[PDB]
DNA sequence: TTTCGTCTTGGGTGGTCCACG
DNA sequence: ACGTGGACCACCCAAGACGAA
């Protein structure tokens, strides 16, 4: 949110546009030995990237930019990965390309993903969102589920 | 080369919704 | 006679892998 946080950088600034031009240009953009991102608290402080351009989508945390607009005129949705506005994309029509694929469902997602949890999920039997407070053994197939408990209940 | 493609896997929130205790 | 608990979904989005462009 408008200032660099690479290591020792120092330009605050006044567009996401230069922000994450400079970012870009500046660190990403260049050198041929390993690219790795030294913003602030990374959650992964430095475990370096396997291609560089996959640093480059990574700071968009960091940054905020999410740069593949939505195309369905009115509407004004980013996103930051493809894969994601291919799918809210779809939402604009109802396409749900993503059917339950597996056993004998016949269910589907608008995209793999959730086709995924449903998928291995709603055909469970286990469930690992266990409460872990103790003299309850309360377990659920969701986080949401479980959270829900977490705090209705205990909490 | 590197990047994409698209999948797999995985960490979340807000909710409907209704059936059974 | 019935309220809510919790299964299931919608959106959120990061990132591997591995081959294709
Ligand atoms: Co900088
Ligand atoms: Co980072
Ligand atoms: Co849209
Ligand atoms: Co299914
Ligand atoms: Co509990």
């Amino acid at each position: 949110e408008t200032d660099c946080r690479w290591d020792g950088c120092s330009q605050e600034f006044d567009s996401q546009e230069q922000l994450v031009h400079h970012i870009n240009s500046e660190h990403i953009h260049g050198e041929r030995k390993e690219f790795v991102c030294h913003w602030g608290g990374c959650s992964r402080e430095l475990r370096p990237f396997k291609a560089q351009y996959m640093l480059v989508v990574h700071m968009r945390r960091h940054t905020g930019e999410k740069p593949h607009k939505c195309t369905f005129e009115g509407c004004r949705k980013s996103y930051s990965r493809l894969e994601n506005l291919k799918t809210h994309l779809r939402s604009h029509t109802g396409e749900k390309p993503y059917m339950c694929e597996h056993e004998g469902c016949s269910k589907a997602f608008s995209n793999a993903s959730d086709r995924a949890k449903h998928q291995n999920r709603t055909h469970s039997n286990e469930k690992p969102y266990v409460c872990k407070l103790p003299g309850c053994t309360k377990r659920y197939t969701d986080p949401s589920s479980l959270r829900k408990h977490v705090k209705t209940v205990h909490g």
